[PDB]
C-alpha cells in the first residue's frame, strides 16, 4: 500500500529527467526496440536452426502539455527549423521520485518527428520522438 | 487557477492569426514535422553508429465552422478551381490571447488539400491543409 | 440565434440543388480537393526551396434515402448499365435557403460508383460518388 | 374567483377533441417539444458565441380510463398488430370548453407505443404516445 | 353507478384466461407495446418531414399469487429447466366476465424470464413475462 | 423580521421581468452554471498540480401556470413550429420587487425545450428552459 | 381459511433446507431466472417471425439474521478468502413445512457475492447470493 | 404514416426474390458498382480535361439466418464443393411488397465467396457474395 | 451534556471561514476525496497482490442561503461571466467555535459549478462547488 | 431472552477494534465482497456447463459520529493530502462484546475515498471506506 | 418458440464433431470458401462478357477454451513440433443435435496456425485455423 | 465451481515459469505459430489437390507490471543494449498451480523486441516478444 514497499513501479514513483532536469507535466513516455531476430533455416529441415540478430533499433516518444516557458523548444531540446543541424546529441533518464537512481537510460537520443496540436476546449498537447544508440540501466558516465 | 499563472497553454489563451487578422470559429489545428533522420551502421557493428538528417517536412492541419462571409474562400485563402495557381505564399500566425505575441510561425505555407463537409443536422465543418517551408518561434520579419 | 444573423452555416440553410430542381431527403455531402503539392529540394539544402502543383482532383459524394419515385436513377442521374455512356457531365449546386445563393458548384461531375444497402429494420441508403473537373463559387453560367 | 374570469387554465376548462369529437375520461396530458439547441465556440474564447437549432423533436402522451366502447383500438386511433402500418396520421386538438377556440394543435401525429394495465382492484389504464411533426396554436389541417 | 352499466372496466369485470380456463388469484398485468418510430429529416428542413415503422415489438407480464396445485410450472407454462425447450407457443386471452368476449388477445406467448420470491409474513409472489408476436381484439388461435 | 430589513431574499421580494415587463404567475425559477473544470496532472506527483478551466455552460429553467391571454406562445418568447427559426435572443432579468435593482441578469438567451401538462384536477404547468452565453449582476441589453 | 386447506402458500408454510437441514430465521429468498428471448425477423416482415432461446440465466439470493453459531461461514457455506476455490456446489431446496415434499430445487447452485452489514441498533442483516445452472420442481442430487 | 404514401423505401416495403420465390428471413443486402472512371490529362494543363469509362464492375452481398431446409444449399445457389462449376447464371430481384414490380434487377449473378457463422448463443449466421453482368431497373424478360 | 465538553462537533460549534471572515447563514457543506486505489492481481492467483493509490481527487460543496449584500457573487468568490478567468485560488477553513483552531482546511480550491433556485414561497437557496488540490488539519496559506 | 443466550448479534453485542483498540460512536458498517463468477457455456448446450471464479474483490465501508480528539485524521487512518501514500495496511477486527473472540476479520485494508459533511442543526457525519485484500473469521496480523 | 418447430438453426441445435466424437466447450466457428471468380473482358466492350472460376480455396477456424484432458493437443489434433509431419488428414463434421446428421462435412482438414492465450482473470483461450481440400453437406463416406 | 474438479484451464490455475522460477505480476501470455502450409493445384484440377509444410514458425509474447526488483532486465531476460549477444537461448515453462507439472513449454526462446511504458496515472506496463525453435507439451529434459 504505502509507497515504500510498493513492489511496482508507478507513475508517481518515476520522475521524467533530461540533462540533469526534470520534465514537467510528462504524461506519458513510450520506449521501443528492436533486435532485427532473423530464423535460419536448412535445407533438409522444417523449423529454424538458429536465430541470429542483424540490427538492433530503438526509439522513445515523450507527451506533454506545451508549457508557457518550459516547453522543448525553449529549452531547446525540440527544433522548429534549421537549428536542428546545430542540435547535439541528449541523453533521456528516468529515475526514481524516492532515491534519484536511475532505472533507464537512453544515450545519444536524436530526434525524428515533432508535433503540436491544438484544440477549443482542451489543454495544448506536444508530442515528440527520439532515436537513441544504445540504452543502459545504469547513468552514461 | 487564474489565466494570467497559468502554466500550461489553453484553447482561450491563444488566437489563430493569419496576415496579421484573427481566425474566427477555429475548432482544432494540428502541425507535425519530419526531419527524416536515418542510422547509419557498420559492417562490424550491430547498432546504428550515427543519426543524419537528410530531409525536413511540415503540414498544418486547420478545421473551422464555414462561415458566411468569413470563410477561407472568402479571404483568398482557399482556391476552389485555376486560382491556386494565382495565389502567393501566406503565413499563419498562432500568438498568445493576452500579450498577443507569437508562439509558433509558419513560414511559406501552401495548400495541399481543401475538404469540406454537409450534413442535415450537424453545422457545416471546412477542413483544409497547407505545407510550409520553414518554422520558427518568433515573426517572420 | 435567429437564422438570419447566423454567422455558421447549417444544414438547414443550404440545398442540394441539381438542374435547377433541389434533391430531397439528402442527408450527407463531403467534398475533396487535392492541387497535388510537391516539394522541391536542392543538392546542398536539407530543406524544400519551393512548392508546385503537378495534378488537380476532386471528388463529391453524395448520400440519400432511397424514394420510391424520385432517387438518382429515375432522374436519369446514377446508370446501373450500359446507359452511364449515354449520360451527358452534370453539375451540382449547393445554394443559401433563404437568398438561393450559389455557394459552391461544381463543374462537370461524373459519376464513380454507385451503391445502394437494404437492411431488415433500417431505411434503404442510396450513395454515389461523382468526379467535377473543376468548382466554383459561383454559377457556371 | 369564477371560472368564466378565472386568471388560469384549469383541468375542466380544457377539452380534449380528436377528429371533431372530444375524448371522454381523460386523465392527463403531457407535451414535450425539442429544438436540439447548441453552442458554438472559438479557439480563443470560453464562452459560446452563439446557439443554433440543429434537431427539432416533439412527443404528446395520453393517459385514459380504458372505455367500454369507445377506447382507442375501436375508434382505430391505437394498433395492436400489422394494421398499424394503414393507420393515417391524425391531429390532436386542445380547446377550450367554453369558446372551443384551439389553444395547442399537433400536427402529423404518430403513434410510438401503446400500453396497458390490469390489477385486481383498480380501474383499467389506457396510456399512448404520439410524435408529431410540427405543433401551432391554431388548426391548419 | 351499476356493474352492468359501468362506463369503464375495472378489476372484477375481466378474466385471464389461458388455454380455455381462467387464471385465479391473478393480481396485475401489463402489457407494453412498441412500434419503433422514427422521424425522417431532410438536409434542407428542420422539421422531420415525416415518421416510418421500423421495429415493432411487445411484452406482456403476469403476477400472481402462488397457487399450491395450480401455479404455472405445475400447468407447464413456465419452465425452470431445459424443458422450456419443449414449450409450445401459448395465447393469452382477456375475456369479459360476464359475456366473455375476447377483449384483448395475445399470439405466440414466449416466455422472457420467470421469477419468485419468498418472506418470513407475506404472501409468495409469483412473476412472469412473455413475448408476442402480434396483438388482436378477437381471437385467432 | 421586517420585510425592508430581512436578512436573505424570499419568493415575494424578487420579481421575473422579461424584456421590461413582469412575468406573472412564476412559480419557480432555477439557473445553473458550469465551467468545465479540470485538474492538470504531472508523471512524478500523485496530486493535481493546478486547475484549469475549459468548457462554460449555463442554463435557466422557468416554470409557470399557463396564463390564459399571456403565456409564453402569445407573447412568442416560446416556439410550436417553425417559428423558433425567427425568434431573436432576450435576456431574462431578476429584480429586487422594491428598488427594482437588477440582481441576476441572463444575456442571450436561447430556447431549449418547451413543455406543457394537462390534468383531470390540477392547474395547468408551463415549462420552459433557455440557454444563454454569459451571466452578470447588471443589465447590459 | 385453515392453514391445512389454504388456497396459496404463505411465509411460515415453506422451510428453507440446505443439505438436508432446515435454514433458520429466514428472512426473504428471491429467486430469478432468465432464457435470453430473442426476436427473428425477415426483410419484408415488420414484425417478428419468431422467437428463439439462447442464454439461459438464473440467480438466487437469500437473506439472513446472523446467527451466532450457525451462519453460512461456519457452516462453510459462504467464503471470507481463499476458501472460496476449495468450495462445492450445493443444492437449495424449498420444501413445504407439513409434507416436506420438494417444491422449487436449485441444482448447482454457485456463490457470487457475500454480504454483511452492522448497525448501532438493529439486527445483523447476512445476504449471499447464488448461481445454479437447472431449478426443476423434484430433487435429483 | 401509412406505408401506402411513405415517400421512403424501408425493409418491409421491398422482398428478396430470386427465380420467382421469396428469400426468407434476409437481414441485409449490399450491392456495389464502380464504373471505372479516369481523368485524362494535357501536357499544358494541371486540371483533367475529360473523363471516361474503362471496366465496369458490380457485387451484390447477401446476408441471412441459415434456415434448416430452405438456405442457399438447398436451394442449389450456394456451392459447397465442385457443384459450383455446373451451376448456371442466375438473377437476383428486389421487387416492391405491395405491388410486386422490379426495383433493381441483378443480371448473370455470379458467386464469388460462401462463408457461415456458428456460435455458442447467436443465430446461425449465413453470407455470400455474387458478381453480375448488369444490373437494370426492370426484369430481364 | 454541555457544550464545552460534548463528545462531538455539532452544527453550532464549527464556523466557515474564508478569507478570514466568517461565512454566515450556511446551512450545508459536503467534502468529498478519492484517492482511485486499484488492485494489483498475478496470474498464478485470484486475490489481489496488493493495491496502489493512482488518482487523487477531491471537492468540497457549500451551500448558503442567498444574502442580500454578503452573497458569493458580492464578495467575488463565485462568477457568472469572464470575470471566472480572473478569480485567485481561494482557501475555505472550518474552524472551532470557541477557540478558532482550524480542523479541516482546503487549499488551492477552485470552482466547478455555480447554482441558484427561485420559488414562490421558499427562501432563495445557493449553492457553489470547489475542487481543491489538498487538504490537511492545519492552515498553511 | 437476555443477552447472554441470544440467538442472533445485535448492535450492542458486537464492538469495532481497530489496532487493539475499540472504534466509539460507530454508527454503521457494511462489508462487501465479490468473487467474479462466471458461466461457462458449450456450443450444443443452452445451459451453461459449469460456473469458475475469475476476479475476487471485497470492500468495507465505516460511518461514525466525528470525534473531537479521536477522529480517523487524528488516529492517522485516515489522509486528506500527500500523506496517503506513508499510511501503511491496517486490519479492521469485529469482536464479541463479552468475550472479545473475534468474528469477522479483514487483512490488508486500504483507503479508498474519505468523505465528511456538516449542517446547520445535525452532528457531523464521518465516512471512510477500504479495500482488503482477505477476509476470514480468526485474526492473523 | 420449441426446439423442434424452429426454422432457423441456432448454436445449441448444433454439434461440433470430430472423427465421431463431439468436441466440448465449442465456442466459434467461422468457414470461409473462395472460388476464385473473375471476369473476362472483350476489346470492344465495356463490362465482363462471362465470369469463370479459376482457384478453389476453403478455411475453417475452430475456437474453444482450453480443456485440461481433451484439448487438441490431447486428442492429436494440434501438434506443437515436428509430430505436425505425422499427422494425417481429418475431417470435421457439424450435425444436427436433434438427429445427428450432417450438415456441412469438411474433406482432408489440414492445419495452418495453432494459437493460445493466457490472462490474469480470464479463462485459458484456444484457437486453431484449418485448410480443408472440399466441402460437401452429406458424410465422406 | 471448486478448482480441483474445474474442467477448462484459468489464470489461477497455471503459473509461468522460467529457468525454475515463477513469474511475478504477469498479466497476459500470448503464443502463436505457423506451419506455413500450402495448397498444390493440378494443370486439370480447380481445387488443391495436396497440402504440405514448408516453414515452422513460433512466437510467445508477455506481458507485466515492471517490478521494482524483479523486472526481466534483473534478472537477465530482457537485453536493453549490446548484452543481447551474450544472452544464451532460455526456455519458458507454464505450469498447472497445482500439480506443477508442465503444460506447454518453449524450447529456444529468443527475444525480438521490448518495450516499456510509462503514463502520469498508470501502473509500468512491461511488454516483450520471444522466438522459440520448438514447442512440446513435456519438459525439455
Amino acid at each position: 500500500a504505502s509507497e515504500a514497499k510498493q513492489t511496482v513501479h508507478t507513475g508517481n514513483t518515476v520522475l521524467l529527467m533530461i540533462k540533469g532536469k526534470p520534465v514537467g507535466r510528462a504524461q506519458s513516455a513510450s520506449g521501443q526496440r528492436e533486435y532485427g531476430t532473423t530464423g535460419v533455416y536448412e535445407i533438409g529441415s522444417i523449423m529454424p536452426q538458429e536465430h541470429v540478430y542483424l540490427r538492433y533499433e530503438g526509439t522513445i516518444t515523450v507527451e506533454r502539455l506545451r508549457m508557457k516557458k518550459e516547453n522543448f523548444a525553449d529549452l531547446g531540446y525540440a527544433s522548429l527549423g534549421e537549428e536542428i543541424l546545430k542540435k547535439d546529441i541528449i541523453d533521456i533518464l528516468v529515475v526514481d521520485n524516492l532515491t534519484k537512481q536511475v532505472i533507464i537510460s537512453y544515450h545519444g537520443c536524436s530526434a525524428n518527428n515533432y508535433n503540436e496540436t491544438w484544440q477549443t476546449n482542451e489543454i495544448v498537447t506536444e508530442e515528440i520522438e527520439f532515436s537513441y544508440l544504445t540504452a543502459s540501466d545504469k547513468a552514461r558516465t
